[PDB]
């Protein structure tokens, strides 16, 4: 079996390989690349996702969300306080500012730890979950805003016709901003565009152990397991690495710069944090291997984790004895 240690591998596509987007996630999968939960995409040197950033200021981020930590140091919660209303321009001022902006450091190891030693003493602003695109509508390779939807994959595959659809969402970070532990809904596929500003630094465990990872976390949020059997669907637990690594979870991390592609794979629990002000675009995508993960995802049972339109079909047709029980209750 290719990747038996389930490393994060990196790949460097040539232009010609860079035209079938399908074709090269398969070719990653044949090389073992999902039995880490993660893949860093290089793209080739001629390729561009747009020309320049200098007229991204006047984007809105109507709901500026302030992560609030609860916890200890490697053990914690974050929720969300809604903020008023900002631009990219007023954002990117605001992360630049003295209070929020990153702090002199070595190298991404020194950040690395500053962020763990730290972040439960900040409350960063991220602009998440924005619905829209920064690719050029002429970069016609590994636009995120022209890929195949989910909805076509399950036609394609299944004969299943549905409705919904399937669009690209940006993410505004700054210092300390952080993604909680989590899959992707219906654990889908993802990808991660890094457009512009600091690094991201990724954790992810393999899909293979992914039951590890939600043991430890019923062992370390003991309420939050007895309200809901699939609490990390809300998205709100962080566990350090070092946390990880005292309780023998196999995890990776890597740094993702501007300028690189992010693959998670199905069942990858992943999260990570920002380095400085930066800009992503992420999408959820499906293959046929995501099929048999869509239809045993795990669901959140108390009624918290958000539910999208288009992932109501999916819950509908690949699980129907949980969309029944959900709808009755
Ligand atoms: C949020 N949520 C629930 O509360 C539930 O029972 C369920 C089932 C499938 C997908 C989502 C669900
Ligand atoms: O970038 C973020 O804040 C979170 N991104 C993801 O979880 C993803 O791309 O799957
Ligand atoms: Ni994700
Ligand atoms: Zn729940």
């Amino acid at each position: 079996a290719q990747n038996p240690n389930c490393n994060i591998m990196i790949f460097h596509p040539t232009k010609e390989e860079f035209n079938d987007f399908d074709k090269y996630i398969a070719y990653m999968e044949s090389q073992g690349a999902h039995r880490a939960g993660l893949a860093k995409i290089i793209p080739p040197k001629e390729w561009k996702a747009r020309e320049t950033y200098d007229n991204i200021s006047e984007i809105l981020i109507a709901t500026p969300l302030q992560q609030v930590a609860s916890g200890r140091a490697g053990v914690f919660t974050q929720y969300h306080k809604k903020k008023k209303a900002m631009t990219v321009g007023e954002y990117r001022h605001l992360a630049n500012s003295k209070k929020y902006q990153t702090p002199p450091h070595q190298n991404f190891e020194d950040l690395e730890r500053k962020y763990w030693k730290n972040r439960i003493y900040n409350s960063p602003i991220y602009g998440a979950d924005i619905s829209g695109s920064l690719f050029d509508e002429n970069t016609k390779q590994w636009n995120l805003g022209h890929l195949g939807t989910i909805q076509d994959l399950l036609e394609k595959e299944c004969g299943v016709v549905i409705e919904g659809v399937n669009t690209p969402y940006l993410y505004f970070g700054m210092w300390k901003t952080t993604f909680a532990w989590h899959t992707e809904d219906m654990d889908l596929y993802s990808i991660n565009y890094l457009h512009l500003g600091e690094p991201k630094t990724w954790y992810v465990v393999p899909p293979e152990h992914g039951q590890r990872l939600e043991r430890l976390a019923r062992e370390l949020f003991p309420g939050s397991s007895r309200g809901c059997g699939a609490f990390l669907r809300h998205k709100v637990a962080l566990i350090s690495p070092t946390v990880l690594k005292e309780n023998g979870i196999p995890f990776n991390r890597i740094t993702q710069e501007a300028g690189e592609f992010m693959v998670t794979f199905p069942y990858g629990y992943h999260a990570g944090f920002n380095h400085g002000f930066n800009c992503a675009e992420a999408i959820n995508f499906a293959t046929p291997r995501w099929i048999d993960y869509g239809k045993m995802a795990s669901q959140c049972s108390c009624g918290e984790a958000r539910v999208t339109f288009s992932m109501d079909a999916f819950v509908r047709i690949l699980q129907p004895e949980r969309y029944d029980l959900w709808k009755r209750g």
